[PDB]
């Protein structure tokens, strides 16, 4: 089932809690991966009503599948805090610049 769907992508719990997971081990080991260097902070210029509270942090998430490794990545990201909580899903798509928009 579509729980979020970014532009035409579709995304099941598992696939956000397998990204998440994966960011959030990187941000604990103070490492990073990608020209962009993900995960990295989001400071949320866009004003989402998250539940909840930063700093947060955003990192790709794939329609693929596979977790994010260094090379493009894409418009859809997972956005998590220091507790590991989901704060939520995002995308460029539909966003006009380098704005994101959130995934329904
Ligand atoms: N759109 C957006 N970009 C953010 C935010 N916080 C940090 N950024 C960074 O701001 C720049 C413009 O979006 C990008 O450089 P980058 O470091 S790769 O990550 C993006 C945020 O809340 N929203």
């Amino acid at each position: 089932a579509c729980d979020y769907t970014c532009g035409s992508n579709c995304y099941s719990s598992s696939d956000v809690s397998t990204a998440q997971a994966a960011g959030y081990k990187l941000h604990e080991d103070g490492e990073t991966v990608g020209s962009n260097s993900y995960p990295h902070k989001y400071n949320n210029y866009e004003g989402f009503d998250f539940s909840v509270s930063s700093p947060y942090y955003e990192w790709p998430i794939l329609s693929s599948g596979d977790v994010y490794s260094g090379g493009s990545p894409g418009a859809d990201r997972v956005v998590f805090n220091e507790n590991n909580q989901l704060a939520g899903v995002i995308t460029h798509t539909g966003a006009s610049g380098n704005n994101f928009v959130e995934c329904t």
